[PDB]
């Protein structure tokens, strides 16, 4: 029962814009021995909480840009570290990384922290399990900010999120391939190729969670997630598909980063469609995959939409 590493503290003494204290939740329900990293932002006494989800292969670091923005504006901002990144605890086994281990941490996380008026912000894995929430405790959910994201479901219910797989041949292809094959996976080199735009001292901060590939085992799981999906991830996300479809009613922003050749357009329309109410997306012309690298925009944007429609 979960051998795991954590990284240490000395890996993030030299940041670059990352001047947000620390905060731990030891001994979730489920996750005995397994520490967790969260950022927790803002007024704490804020009505309005933006739980903002990253991906792979990156940390709350990856919202650095738009937790000010939020925070500035009064709302209380959550971003957590999942297992096997950033400053949470790594379990060393592949085989422990599963859809539901990661899904079941975000709801512990939100019953612990008692989460309410949450304004779900999302992106890549973000997203595919972040999307799965709210239909478990509808209640504590009013908005969302979607970014280059989708469902985990099937390629019969939904052949757009499944397509992106296959093609084309340097979009997800290429992006596994870079991921789950290098002996000596170098994530500063893997961020600076999908996100050009980075400087050398941001790409290092990707680099900085994982001091060798024993840290490394959910960084290769995610990938290797999307093309495998199993069967409680196909259940659990198409039903979450009917939910944003048939249950949702709450404001909802979406942005799209034009340049991604894994989640663009042809995922996000489809995507726009089956949210109720979600609005004619933002595209943000020189943003990649990693949407949040142009996030100031988005967060600005995001706040005059709700503000005007309350």
């Amino acid at each position: 029962m979960v051998n795991a590493i954590r990284t240490p503290d000395q890996r993030f003494s030299n940041l670059d814009q990352y001047p947000f204290s620390p905060n731990y939740l030891d001994d979730l329900p489920g996750y005995p021995g397994l520490r967790a990293h969260y950022l927790d932002e803002g007024n704490s006494d804020a009505e309005d909480v933006f739980l903002c989800l990253h991906g792979e292969p990156t940390w709350s670091y990856l919202y650095r840009k738009m937790i000010p923005v939020f925070a500035e504006s009064g709302a209380r901002v959550i971003a957590p570290d999942f297992f096997g990144f950033g400053k949470s605890d790594k379990p060393v086994d592949e085989e422990d990384y599963t859809f539901e281990f990661h899904r079941n941490f975000l709801l512990a996380l939100i019953e612990r922290l008692d989460l309410r008026n949450i304004t779900l912000v999302v992106q890549d894995w973000g997203g595919f399990l972040g999307l799965t929430l709210p239909m478990a405790d509808p209640s504590r959910f009013k908005r969302l900010i979607i970014m280059n994201a989708c469902l985990m479901t099937d390629p019969v219910t939904q052949p757009a999120f499944s397509a992106f797989v296959t093609q084309p041949a340097d979009g997800f292809t290429a992006w596994k391939y870079d991921l789950v094959t290098p002996s000596d996976l170098r994530l500063d080199q893997f961020m600076k190729r999908w996100a050009p735009t980075l400087t050398e001292a941001e790409a290092s901060a990707y680099a900085a969670p994982f001091p060798d590939t024993s840290y490394q085992a959910g960084v290769r799981k995610f990938p290797k997630m999307v093309a495998q999906r199993d069967q409680a991830c196909i259940d659990i996300s198409t039903e979450a598909i009917s939910f944003w479809q048939n249950d949702w009613n709450g404001q909802t922003f979406m942005a799209i980063g034009m340049k991604d050749k894994l989640l663009g357009p042809d995922v996000m329309y489809p995507m726009k469609a089956l949210i109720n109410g979600c609005p004619e997306p933002l595209e943000i012309a020189d943003a990649g995959h990693f949407v949040q690298e142009f996030g100031e925009q988005v967060a600005r944007e995001a706040l005059k939409h709700f503000a005007e429609t309350e």
